[PDB]
């Protein structure tokens, strides 16, 4: 399998692979065998892996590490191991680098840098939901209760939150000191009479223009319902009182078999008579 | 939106099946509408859910059509489960017909056939 | 259908309810009829009888 | 029997086999007494075994003693093996190096 990939912040570096255990190819006619522990080496430059070839390991299961290295004045590995993982060399004609080496932090437990609190605290519907402020409904106001900062109220058809650090008892929402009145802003409304019209009368009629009714029509419809419903109780009912046709059917020729057995193989009276007759 | 109100959920548990109109766990949301200039005509867009019991709302077309529609298919529903029930299960006629049929041959073999008491008795009798 | 007039005068929705009326009516009347042929109990003991 | 082979990441050593027991192969007419403790060495050039010919156990049920020594300069094998086993020669014409069953 040949490998191709890049490698940032090493311009010139050495990658060596090794393997874990013996390899067994078929890829050649003469089955080839590799030794374990044997380190091939490759040049790295230019930020990249110059020729790359290593042998499937994959059916195999065996794991082969990988282990990138910085060089000296001569063009040889140095050993700090800069980068070292195990991996398997997946059967396939050209595999990218970046899918062998593992991805994540070993300390993940060591960032906390605002940024990311403020991202976290954000994210969680917990977190976010502690960090809320804005009003807290509370109903209609009334003056026999204590409304804290925050809650918001409705009175005379407006809505008014309070902003008062401290409780307020019976202080009217109209008061700016402590509340201040949420606005809305409504511009050329449509839906203000027409939907309040209804009427309440009419069932069934082709003449008197029932246009607006809503009560009648859910009184006529549940009655429609109710008799659909009823029916179909009735169909259920009828279904379980009478008898199934294959049943009948089954019954029917279980009894006539047993009755053309009983016909043939029985003794008649004439013919038993007219043996003892002989007899 | 509940047949022409806002509501606001005031309950910190999450809540199901509890209609809007429960101030315990809702706010309703006020709106004067202060001599707006504009005062048309709309309707209701509440599907069908049994809150019209009380309901001065005037219903738009789609809850009706939708409504309709549910009730034929149910109708049709019910006239199906007719049509294949008479088919295959009820029937009196031949039933009646093939018991008759049995009933006439019980009654000839009963009367036919021997008494193995009288075949006894007349085998005792050589 | 689709929400863009209210109307549902007594011109149209009526007519419909009348029909699922009589349709329902006559589904009814078809029950009827069909529960007052063949039964399972009777039928049962005229064999039980024959048995 | 003879073993062929490709040895990866190795491009030369030797491969010594050494009988366990004395063998007698009567194929050969004049029946070839093969002794044992006897190291005999092939060479491994090119990651492959040259010319590996080796008389078949399984009929006598011998064992026979594998090890692949890397080289040194002088030629000379360096007797840590880097694969040392124990097989039977199974008696066929050819047999891969790697299906030899330890």
């Amino acid at each position: 399998t040949n490998i191709v990939g890049r490698i940032g912040f090493l311009t010139t570096g050495k990658l060596g692979i090794k393997l874990r255990g013996v390899l067994i190819d078929e890829s050649t006619t003469p089955n080839t065998t590799y030794l374990p522990g044997i380190e091939s080496f490759f040049n790295i430059t230019a930020n990249v892996l110059t020729s790359v070839s290593y042998p499937e390991t994959e059916t195999q299961n065996v794991t082969a590490t990988f282990s990138i290295y910085s060089v000296d004045g001569s063009s040889n590995p140095v050993f700090p191991a800069l980068l070292s993982f195990d991996a398997i060399v997946p059967n396939v004609a050209s595999v990218e680098f970046d899918v062998l080496a593992p991805t994540g932090v070993v300390n993940n437990q060591l960032d906390t840098s605002a940024l990311r609190i403020a991202k976290i605290i954000a994210n969680d519907p917990a977190l976010a939901q502690k960090v809320a402020g804005a009003p807290y409904p509370r109903g209609a106001y009334s003056a026999t209760e204590t409304y804290l900062y925050g809650e918001m109220v409705s009175y005379f058809g407006k809505n008014y939150i309070s902003k008062s650090l401290s409780p307020i008892i019976n202080i009217l929402p109209t008061v700016t000191d402590s509340w201040y009145e949420l606005v809305i802003t409504l511009p050329e409304s449509v839906s203000v009479i027409a939907t309040g019209s209804d009427t309440a009368y009419g069932t069934g009629w082709n003449g008197s223009l029932l246009v607006p009714t809503q009560n009648a029509v859910y009184d006529k419809i549940v009655t429609v319902d109710a008799a659909i419903a009823t029916a179909n109780t009735n169909i259920t009912n009828l279904g379980t009182a009478k008898a199934d046709l294959s049943y009948v059917n089954t019954q029917l020729s279980a009894d006539q078999v047993v009755l053309d057995a009983l016909s043939s193989g029985k003794a008649d009276l004439s013919y038993v008579n007219t043996q003892l007759n002989s007899k």
